[PDB]
């Protein structure tokens, strides 16, 4: 219950967008053009370990093709048309809890002004009081500038703010500013709370 002044930051890549389908379906069409078997399970794993770019290499090189052709074959794809970007089916638990709790949630990414539309569309523009983008102009990484921006904008607290971003780079800028993070992985910071889901975000603040 309770929830003192807590502020929250989400990303816009893969923490709360599961658009990986609408990407990945493009490469299924690439594997098919070379008579390569494609298994979503083998792909979703490898794209989390390595790049797209690496995978096309790691098939062509094995299969007696050339990734130089595969590069072009990955452009002449249909699933970039016949697909769309979801609202990460499960986070509306946390979204609701935090907003009832009055936790000012925000977003930071490099995405374009189309970002704001995606949230409006999918139903969750309210849930992030303010959202930053490519237009914001901030430094690359670590970028504590973007933290201080959101703090001063509504007179929020560094120590009482928490960035959820799924990466070791969640602690770097966080530490440079003096704010906390919540990630699925360990890193060598004191404001770094491991999780496995999204519903563990509430359990942190419910003493578990």
């Amino acid at each position: 219950g309770h929830m003192q002044k807590t502020a929250f930051i989400w990303d816009l890549d893969g923490t709360l967008l599961d658009s990986y389908e609408a990407i990945l379906s493009g490469i299924e069409e690439t594997f098919a053009q070379f008579s390569i078997p494609y298994d979503k399970e083998k792909v979703r794993e490898f794209i989390f370990k390595y790049s797209v770019q690496d995978l096309l290499v790691r098939v062509a090189e094995d299969r007696n093709l050339d990734v130089e052709v595969l590069n072009q074959v990955r452009a002449q794809s249909l699933a970039e048309k016949n697909a769309q970007v979801v609202l990460m089916p499960g986070a509306r638990e946390v979204l609701a809890w935090a907003d009832e709790s009055g936790i000012q949630q925000f977003i930071y990414t490099h995405k374009g002004n189309n970002a704001f539309t995606i949230l409006k569309d999918l139903g969750v523009e309210s849930y992030f009081t303010e959202i930053l983008t490519s237009q914001s102009g901030f430094v690359r990484k670590p970028s504590p500038e973007a933290a201080t921006y959101l703090l001063d904008k509504y007179q929020l607290n560094s120590d009482n703010t928490y960035y959820i971003g799924d990466r070791t780079l969640d602690v770097e800028f966080a530490q440079n500013s003096g704010i906390q993070s919540i990630n699925f992985l360990e890193s060598t910071y004191e404001g770094n709370h491991r999780i496995q889901a999204l519903a563990d975000i509430s359990r942190i603040f419910e003493t578990k």
